[PDB]
């Protein structure tokens, strides 16, 4: 899958798919 | 619901209900 | 158990069997 770690919400196309972290701080993993 | 990121354990009336952070390390979320 | 925090794979006799984290960033519980 396509994924990205966010700061922001998942865009209209992806998925909240789990969890990851920026920085150390848990953040969205959003996947399509 | 209630709940608080905890550095203790839950208090009485609460309980464990998840996980949160006190920057970036991982804490109790504690729900009541 | 016995487990550790570990940056690295499991060990071999070891299995990946939760979550902890070294200084704040999530890393592999490996237990055997
Ligand atoms: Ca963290
Ligand atoms: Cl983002
Ligand atoms: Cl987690
Ligand atoms: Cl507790
Ligand atoms: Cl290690
Ligand atoms: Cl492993
Ligand atoms: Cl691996």
């Amino acid at each position: 899958a396509t994924c990205y770690c966010r700061t922001g919400r998942c865009a209209t196309r992806e998925s909240l798919s789990g969890v990851c972290e920026i920085s150390g701080r848990l953040a969205r993993l959003c996947c399509r």
